[PDB]
């Protein structure tokens, strides 16, 4: 699963996919060239640099040293960046994974972006987080926190969208075959998957909650099991089909905080929001408390199995949900 996870980022066009998303890579700059003192003269860390884009937005603001770590074959072509750039003596390009290389030295801020959708997607924080051993005491982190937000939604469309695939198996007498011993077994895939795509606003039942990562407190084995409870006070009534998903990180420099924000009511961003669906919805009215936990598991395809629990607290009606974030379903497409 690694192998492949791996050589998905040796494809320039999935590089190009990310580096053409403006408000990622546009606020990725602002925040880092608009907290120059953060990086003037200072040694940097770059984990997972791709084709070094963030590296080079370090040394447009003036550090001395960055290191960039890349694990993919993407890192051939950063170090071909780097010397077309004239700047092989101020960014160095190191390959393999940021668990397994040496840095010769510390330094003083970390650089990243190893934001997967549903934010964790990919496992690629914890890899952030472990490159911490070579952060100098009261270094910095960009980004410096996350936030998840998490909501109720209504999407009668989508919901149906489900029934409407799996039906497909509902057949007494496809080519003279009865089909139909398999549907539960359909409906059941296809409400596995996340949905990945954006979505009007209008969905939401009820304000966000928000699970907030530190970057610079959390340990790596703060990821490996992530229970986010929570207790939704609910604004409109109607049949809740799910959660949506959006997250938000914050660099905290010296200078400012600039925020890179997948809000719904943000400019769309190649992340998009995501939807976990319930097989079995619940009826909220409006005043209601719709509480419970998302709990999101490690897994070894680079990815989080997710339990999603729901309950009405007037009602004690529940569902209970198990979702793959490793296999969504890419609606956007
Ligand atoms: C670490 N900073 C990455 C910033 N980008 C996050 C992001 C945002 C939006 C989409 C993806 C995405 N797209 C995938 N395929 C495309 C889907 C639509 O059709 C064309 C191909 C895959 C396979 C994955 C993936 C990875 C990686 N690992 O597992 C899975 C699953 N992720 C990733």
């Amino acid at each position: 699963s690694a192998v492949q996870y791996f050589q998905f980022y040796g494809y320039l066009s999935q590089q190009q996919n990310m580096m053409q998303d403006y408000v990622r890579t546009g606020t990725y700059q602002r925040a880092i060239l608009q907290n120059h003192t953060d990086f003037k003269d200072k040694i940097v860390l770059d984990v997972g640099c791709g084709s070094g884009i963030l590296s080079f937005f370090a040394a447009q603001a003036g550090a001395r040293k960055i290191y960039a770590v890349e694990a993919s074959t993407m890192a051939q072509h950063a170090e071909v960046l780097v010397k077309s750039n004239n700047l092989t003596d101020r960014i160095v390009v190191i390959p393999g994974k940021v668990e397994e290389v040496s840095l010769p030295e510390q330094v003083d801020i970390i650089i990243s972006e190893p934001m997967g959708y549903m934010l964790f997607n990919e496992r690629m924080l914890e890899s952030y987080l472990h490159a911490k051993k070579y952060l100098k005491p009261s270094g910095n982190m960009f980004p410096t926190i996350g936030d998840v937000h998490l909501a109720p939604f209504t999407d009668e469309q989508l919901y149906m969208e489900q029934f409407t695939k799996a039906n497909f198996w509902y057949q007494p007498s496809f080519h003279g075959v009865d089909l139909s011993a398999l549907r539960g077994a359909a409906v059941d895939e296809y409400f596995r998957q996340p949905v990945v795509d954006t979505f009007d606003i209008r969905i939401l039942m009820a304000k966000s909650v928000k699970y907030t990562v530190n970057f610079l407190e959390a340990k790596e084995g703060d990821l490996h099991r992530i229970e986010i409870p929570f207790k939704f006070h609910m604004l409109h009534s109607g049949l809740v089909h799910g959660l949506a998903f959006w997250f938000d990180v914050a660099f905290i420099g010296s200078i400012m905080t600039v925020w890179l924000s997948t809000a719904p009511t943000e400019p769309l961003t190649h992340w998009y929001q995501v939807r976990c669906l319930f097989q079995s919805p619940l009826f909220a009215k409006a005043g209601d408390t719709l509480s419970g936990t998302c709990l999101l598991i490690a897994n070894k395809r680079q990815s989080y199995d997710i339990s999603i629990v729901a309950q009405v607290d007037q009602t004690g009606s529940k569902s209970s949900n198990l979702l793959d974030l490793k296999n969504p379903f890419f609606r956007y497409t």
